[PDB]
RNA sequence: UGAGGGCCUUGGUCACGGCCUUGGCUUGCUACAAUUAACGAUCAACUUAGAACUGGUACGGACAAGGGGAAUCUGACUGUUAACGAG
């Protein structure tokens, strides 16, 4: 995992060139020049990261601040396992280990619970200091949580279709589908992108060049 | 002559540091030379295959198995006292 800042500024410069050119040691000639094409669209500014928290054993599939600390960093991978992180001192607090890989992972800070959505087509509730959400089909992409509703969170997945979770609850209220007369359910179907968005519904994007959005307010 | 970077700076903005704007090493497009680059640089490969010292050759000097020579009679028998026979 990568610790960036916004202002770049603040953070060491990385010179590709100085690597080939100021030891210089046995660096071919090929090498060289496959070094040079990579620079081709000018020098752009280029910045090396803050720090680097390295404790997954699998590819991490996503990370998420703290909605409240700024210095929690709750992150999912394919190894089964939830990380928190102390950003201060770029070292993982805490681990929790689930039965599947994990591909997303949200939060309810107004109540104090983390959603991770497995490949084992089910979203997973933990406390980070449960109930389980099951009736996808496929692999779930991506969540995200209602604005003006704590209690209801928004799940995407590989079988192209969108579902209303109430956290509550344990089967979907809504199950939203992709409205276009050229999709195929498991051809050219998939949900890669899904957002709740407070003044135009829900957002949903994938497999399907077409980016569709959705009511979704009461 | 366009682009991207670096040092400058000018105002408004948020408690030395952000945000929005103002004017002055790399590469892109064109114009005249060079096309003997038939040059130069760099990375990578490369180590000494030779062993053996056998004899028969022509020559120079002594041994080599061992008493010799001639002619007639005689036995199978050619082209000059023909030859031959361990007679």
């Amino acid at each position: 995992i990568g610790f960036w800042s916004t202002i770049y500024k603040e953070m060491t410069v990385v010179d590709p060139l100085e690597d080939i050119n100021n030891p210089n040691n046995k660096i071919s000639t090929a090498a060289r020049k496959r070094r040079k094409l990579t620079m081709k669209d000018g020098t752009i500014r280029r910045r090396a990261p803050l720090s680097l928290l390295e404790s997954h054993t699998a590819p991490v599939e996503q990370v998420i601040f703290d909605s409240t600390d700024n210095t929690v960093g709750y992150s999912v991978s394919q190894d089964h396992t939830i990380k928190t992180w102390d950003l201060v001192t770029a070292r993982c607090i805490d681990t929790r280990t689930t039965s599947y890989s994990l591909l997303s992972i949200a939060q309810l800070s107004t109540l104090n619970l983390l959603a991770c959505g497995s490949s084992a087509r089910h979203i997973t509730l933990h406390d980070p200091r449960q109930q389980q959400l099951i009736g996808h089909k496929n692999f779930v992409s991506s969540l995200d949580t209602c604005p003006e509703n704590e209690y209801i969170l928004c799940s995407g997945s590989h079988d192209g279709t969108v579902k209303v979770w109430d956290v509550r609850s344990t089967s979907p209220m809504y199950t939203i589908t992709r409205e276009d007369k050229s999709v195929q359910k498991g051809v050219n179907d998939k949900v890669f992108a899904v957002k709740w968005a407070e003044k135009v519904g829900i957002i949903s994007a994938g497999q399907d060049k077409k980016i569709q959005i959705n009511k979704g307010d009461n």
